[PDB]
DNA sequence: CTATGAGTGGCCCCTGTGGAGAGAAGCCTGTCCTGGA
DNA sequence: GGGGCCACTCATAG
RNA sequence: CAGGACAGGCUUCUCUCCACAGGUUUUAGAGCUAGAAAUAGCAAGUUAAAAUAAGGCUAGUCCGUUAUCAACUUGAAAAAGUGGCACCGAGUCGGUGCUU
């Protein structure tokens, strides 16, 4: 007899809680058969549990990584290029020139010819290096001189300037002055004449440079004598050494020398360069990211130009070198893939290879732009084989306007019911009043189109409460350009201007919009061409042309516009119109509704919006509730499944933050009284975007720098984060800010420095009296008062993981209303056995709070299962011995806590290069580099493991040994294990290979042990912990109300009787500890943390209850399931226990937990690897 | 007399920005509409 | 947060 | 009860593509003097080349960190199938009965 039973669920980012309960709040027990060579046969488990699983990474990573590759690829590519042309030329001066080159990296014994690189004997080495200390010495003397060079010099030359070439962020009499005070700012030096004057800068820096560091030689070792072979010899402090042989900073090494100015008098001179940030200044520095690629144009034509009469090849070639110093991929044209990469889309006019000097021929770039535009429309909802129209066209906002024009029914004199406009009254009623204003409100309709024209003086209007929102925009932005309205009314023009109004939509350049209006040349002058042409739109729509007048109803050959315009007495609305049954229009729409191939519940669940791990909880949760169904019997419940949340906030506040943006800063200018508002004008459009709405909110003064701040300059400014980037993910405008690029370059994962805050404090004060900058905002700045970063800042919840949590309501709502039900009865009305309930967590959050079931998360993992069990039963009551019983459920330790086994993929190793040492660990960088001569990777990443028993050869003896031990398999080698274990084990050097017993152990896998306790295999030698300890709900309960003493909410009745609940227990305080330490000393085996916890326990008995409760609350992490983590008990500090054995799982017994746990196969290694 | 597993503590982790577009989600205001119970 | 590696110490087989 | 689009405003995030600066490692940049050597003293200190996931064949200025994954039988793979229930209790589940 199928019984009626439930199901609850709670689901998370990183879990999925499951439940199955009968009709009396019970769940159902169920003895199950095991599989495997084992002594157990039956085992009994619960119908509840949970399953963990890692957080799913957003793509964010990958695709900065691969934009990286292409970066690095086209790099070596210009360099490859440079070196085609050169090599004709250089072969005949030197042929291994090149070799040598292509092969510094390696050493000399590796080297095929001798180890300097240049000039290949160490004489014209030495005399080059001392000749020019730095190639912009070079550089400068081949610009300025006018004598015949080495082609290896100005081949270093121009190898340096194209692989830096600088960025394009500017494009294209007083404009010349412009462009010196742009250089002026750009270069420190203005008085030396040259066509090269970037040289000239960086030399008086060094210059500069060198004689300090001879001034500051001098006296140091004048005055001080112990401290001078700190500064000058010590590499491992943070001085001089540290700072050009060390791997200290310029912030640092000026940090570090402040005293030492400070002690010593002199220093003048050398305090004011340093408060300038000009002292003892490098080369390569972090400022040069603001150098336009101008200036290396300019340099590099300068240089052509000088060295043309010496070399034939440099002039013939000169217009090339400037395209490869210049060219730039198109942003819309995407990757040059032939046909083979998923992301491409470029349309090929030929075969041939795509080159810098002939890009421009080879692909179609008004079909790539088509094609790049077209990518990322929405279809229309109704019709799949049509596309959605530009925001800015006539039509749409006609569409807009009619619609709302459409139920505007209006009350007059000599009436009884209220009427539809006419369509004449609304041609009328547009013509004459919106063809000539911009906004319009009812009092203007009122009084200029029903007292005017129908002569009705007093109308009334329904419909419609403060004005026409809707404007005609575009059609007086044309009227403005044409100025031709006949033109404009001509309905022959229909297709014209919609083709204009699309080609001013896709394509954002000037070159492909001038071109593909030149057919339309005949129409308008040239003037009005060019005004077209400065024009431009953005954005689409959630409709088609085809729907609106594109068909035609068949009875009265009439399209939707058409209806809108003029739709009689029933003057309906679009969704009249397209649920009108009288009309052929809903019969179009139920007939495009293509009926495409089922897709994949993968394609189903990964088409939806949202990040990766939301989709993978999905598709996690309906493969558990598939499993649940399946075992139960194959008999649908009747009642199932989500919690789903929200903060819905107050509506005032949201809406009064939402209203006015454009006045609020008005506001905000006011109340600081600057003439900055009435200098530039202001339009609620450009405060729409980002970076003049960050302009106003400075109110013309940096946040960390006292500075003039400039319109043009905006371009030069870059955002920063105050909060820094790898420490938290933030892009929230609050965090962002608007600084000068030096400041932004200066500190990476860094908070503002100290002193900065202290002068401008004062600033931000005033601001934060003006109210333009939030208090978080302010914080940001204060946050360096605080300490920098810290540990507990980082530990705070990510607002994208709730945003999905919130997200998963209706993705799930369908896939389980879908999969649920396949079968309609004769009416085709679909029925269901199960109805889809959906309820917010305050509800269940009441349930628990009223009746003391309250929440701890760090106690255990049981609560995912728990919440999804309350989940169940609240979901039940809603459409005593009840709370008894869900008292009993809730204090079973028999609850299937099951982590799911992955493959770990990813990084092959971490990022970071050590230097060579002697040893055996490290990673070679490529096929042929030892790590001993070069360094390389470290510490590799492993995939999973496997358990190999064969035999090995021990000693110098070289004599075989039968062995059993597990050999991890690396992210590095999972191709060639998978590709053919075999021949992996013989190369590696396991001989007598016995194949059946390697067991595909996965990160994770489980392994049960003597007593009771378990480890999963966190790698090929480390363990994390297996057990989970079961609290009982007394103990629960009582340890939440001693963290909750002084800070309960609610009445003083509830709350005095808890504090005398909290006060009468103490000694549970003893019970736990002991509980703890029992734990510990049976699966966690800490004896030398145990013995140091329970002995600052001694020493604290007498703290007040609060703390005592919240190091309880910390001692939790020592037995809580995974890896142990570092915790403090009150001032005591415990450091982190961990198992690098694992001679001991060899013997112990695997379990393979099925995705809810209900079925395994025991498998016992103490019986395998017989000899 | 010497090498090597096994235990404990302390230590280390690549970064930053510009340009261009599209989409989605959330909140609010107004408009109306659609299917039900 | 959490796993990999080296400095230090130490028992045991060869 | 629920959904929709309209138009406006606000906030947040995602997805895709094109560029720029660094950083790290190895080597080149004659180190000198007293002293057999340890060592001591002195001199100099800015720069260059290469690489930036191993590599792969579909050979492209293309791709390589997203997604998927208990065990057994079948299938190359996708995919399909494979595993009893009722009652009483509870410290990682156990106790009783029926049939297989």
């Amino acid at each position: 007899m199928d019984k009626k039973y439930s199901i609850g669920l709670d689901i998370g980012t990183n879990s999925v809680g499951w439940a199955v309960i009968t009709d009396e709040y019970k769940v159902p027990s169920k003895k199950f058969k095991v599989l495997g060579n084992t002594d157990r046969h039956s085992i009994k488990k619960n119908l509840i549990g949970a399953l963990l699983f890692d957080s799913g990474e957003t793509a964010e990573a990958t695709r900065l990584k691969r934009t990286a590759r292409r970066r690095y690829t086209r790099r070596k590519n210009r360099i490859c290029y440079l070196q085609e042309i050169f090599s004709n030329e250089m072969a005949k001066v030197d042929d291994s020139f090149f070799h040598r080159l292509e092969e510094s990296f390696l050493v000399e014994e590796d080297k095929k010819h001798e180890r300097h690189p240049i000039f290949g004997n160490i004489v014209d080495e030495v005399a080059y290096h001392e000749k020019y200390p730095t190639i912009y010495h070079l550089r400068k003397k081949l610009v300025d001189s006018t004598d015949k060079a080495d082609l290896r010099l100005i081949y270093l030359a121009l190898a340096h300037m194209i692989k830096f070439r600088g960025h394009f962020l500017i494009e294209g009499a007083a404009k010349n002055l412009s462009d010196a005070i742009l250089l002026s700012d750009i270069l420190r030096v203005n008085t030396e004449i040259t066509k090269a004057p970037l040289s000239a800068s960086m030399i008086k820096r060094y210059d500069e440079h060198h004689q300090d560091l001879t001034l500051l030689k001098a006296l140091v070792r004048q005055q001080l004598p112990e401290k001078y072979k700190e500064i000058f010899f010590d590499q491992s402090k943070n001085g001089y050494a540290g700072y050009i042989d060390g791997g200290a900073s310029q912030e640092e090494f000026y940090k570090f020398i402040k005293p030492i100015l400070e002690k010593m008098d002199g220093t003048e001179e050398l305090l004011v360069k340093l408060n300038r940030e000009d002292l003892l200044r490098k080369q390569r520095t972090f400022d040069n990211g603001s150098i336009p690629h101008q200036i290396h144009l300019g340099e590099l034509h300068a240089i052509l130009r000088r060295q043309e009469d010496f070399y034939p090849f440099l002039k013939d070639n000169r217009e090339k070198i400037e395209k490869i110093l210049t060219f730039r991929i198109p942003y819309y044209v995407g990757p040059l893939a032939r046909g083979n990469s998923r992301f491409a889309w470029m349309t090929r006019k030929s075969e041939e290879t795509i080159t810098p000097w002939n890009f421009e021929e080879v692909v179609d770039k008004g079909a790539s732009a088509q094609s790049f535009i077209e990518r990322m429309t929405n279809f229309d909802k109704n019709l799949p084989n049509e596309k959605v129209l530009p925001k800015h066209s006539l039509l749409y906002e006609y569409f807009t306007v009619y619609n709302e024009l459409t139920k505007v029914k209006y009350v007059t004199e000599g009436m009884r019911k209220p009427a539809f406009l006419s369509g004449e009254q609304k041609k009328a009623i547009v013509d004459l009043l919106f063809k000539t204003n911009r906004k319009v409100t009812v009092k203007q309709l009122k009084e200029d189109y029903f007292k005017k024209i129908e002569c009705f003086d007093s109308v009334e209007i329904s419909g419609v409460e403060d004005r026409f929102n809707a404007s005609l925009g575009t059609y007086h932005d044309l009227l403005k350009i044409i100025k031709d309205k006949d033109f404009l009314d001509n309905e022959e023009n229909e297709d014209i201007l919609e083709d204009i109004v699309l080609t001013l939509t896709l394509f954002e350049d000037r070159e492909m919009i001038e071109e593909r209006l030149k057919t339309y040349a005949h129409l308008f002058d040239d003037k009005v061409m060019k005004q077209l042409k400065r024009r431009r739109y953005t954005g689409w729509g959630r409709l088609s042309r085809k729907l609106i007048n594109g068909i035609r109803d068949k009875q009265s050959g009439k399209t939707i516009l058409d209806f809108l315009k003029s739709d009689g007495f029933a003057n309906r609305n679009f969704m009249q119109l397209i649920h009108d049954d009288s009309l052929t229009f809903k019969e179009d729409i139920q007939k495009a509704q293509v009926s495409g191939q089922g897709d994949s519940l993968h394609e189903h669940i990964a088409n939806l919006a949202g990040s990766p791990a939301i989709k993978k909880g999905i598709l996690q949760t309906v493969k558990v509730v598939d499993e649940l169904v399946k075992v139960m019997g194959r008999h649908k419940p009747e009642n199932i499944v989500i919690e789903m949340a929200r903060e819905n906030q107050t509506t005032q506040k949201g809406q009064k933050n939402s209203r006015e943006r454009m006045k609020r800063i008005e506001e905000g200018i006011k109340e600081l009284g600057s003439q900055i508002l009435k200098e530039h004008p202001v339009e609620n459009t450009q405060l729409q975007n980002e970076k003049l709405y960050l302009y106003y909110l400075q109110n013309g003064r940096d946040m960390y720098v006292d500075q003039e701040l400039d319109i043009n300059r905006l371009s030069d400014y870059d955002v920063d984060h105050i909060v820094p980037q790898s420490f938290l993910k933030d892009d929230s405008i609050d965090n962002k800010v608007l600084t000068r690029s030096d400041k932004n370059r200066g500190k990476s994962d860094n908070v503002p420095s100290e002193e900065v805050v202290k002068k401008m404090k004062n600033y931000w004060r005033q601001l934060l009296n003006a109210k333009l900058i939030t208090q978080r905002k302010f914080d940001n700045l204060t946050k360096a008062e605080r300490g920098g970063l810290s540990e507990l800042d980082k530990a705070g919840f990510i607002k994208r993981q709730l945003v999905e949590t919130r997200q998963i309501t209706k993705h799930v709502a369908q896939i389980l209303d879908s999969r649920m039900n396949t079968k309609y009865d004769e009416n085709d009305k679909l029925i269901r056995e199960v109805k889809v309930i959906t309820l917010k967590s305050k509800l269940v959050s009441d349930f628990r709070k009223d009746f003391q079931f309250y929440k701890v998360r760090e106690i255990n993992n049981y609560h995912h299962a728990h919440d999804a069990y309350l989940n169940a039963v609240v979901g039940t009551a809603l459409i005593g011995r009840d709370f008894a019983t869900v008292r009993k459920v809730l204090s079973m330790p028999q609850v299937n806590i099951v982590k799911k086994t992955e493959v770990q993929t990813g990084g092959f190793s971490k990022e970071s290069i050590l230097p060579k040492r002697n040893s055996d660990k490290l990673i070679a960088r490529k096929k042929d580099w030892d790590p001993k001569k070069y360094g390389g990777f470290d510490s590799p990443t492993v995939a999973y493991s496997v358990l190999v028993v064969a035999k090995v050869e021990k000693g110098k003896s070289k004599k075989l040994k039968s062995v059993k031990e597990l050999l991890g398999i690396t992210i590095m080698e999972r191709s060639s294990f998978e590709k053919n274990p075999i021949d992996f084990l013989e190369a590696k050097g396991y001989k007598e290979v016995k194949k059946d017993l390697i067991i595909k152990l996965p990160k994770y896998s489980l392994f049960e042990l003597e007593n009771g306790r378990k480890r999963m295999l966190a790698s090929a030698g480390e363990l994390q912990k297996g057990n989970e300890l079961a609290l009982p709900s007394k103990y629960v309960n009582f340890l939440y109300l001693a963290s909750h003493y002084e800070k309960l909410k609610g009445s003083p009745e509830d709350n005095e009787q808890k504090q005398l609940f909290v006060e009468q227990h103490k000694h549970y305080l003893d019970e736990i500890i002991e509980q703890i330490s029992e734990f510990s000393k049976r699966v966690i085996l800490a004896d030398a943390n145990l013995d140091k916890v329970l002995s600052a326990y001694n020493k604290h008995r007498d703290k007040p209850i609060r703390e005592q409760a919240e190091n309880i609350i910390h001692l939790f992490t020592l037995t809580n399931l995974g890896a142990p983590a570092a915790f403090k008990y009150f001032d005591t500090t415990i450091d982190r226990k961990r198992y690098t054995s694992t001679k001991e799982v060899l013997d112990a017994t695997l379990i393979h937990q099925s995705i809810t746990g209900l079925y395994e196969t025991r498998i016992d290694l103490s019986q395998l690897g017989g000899d």
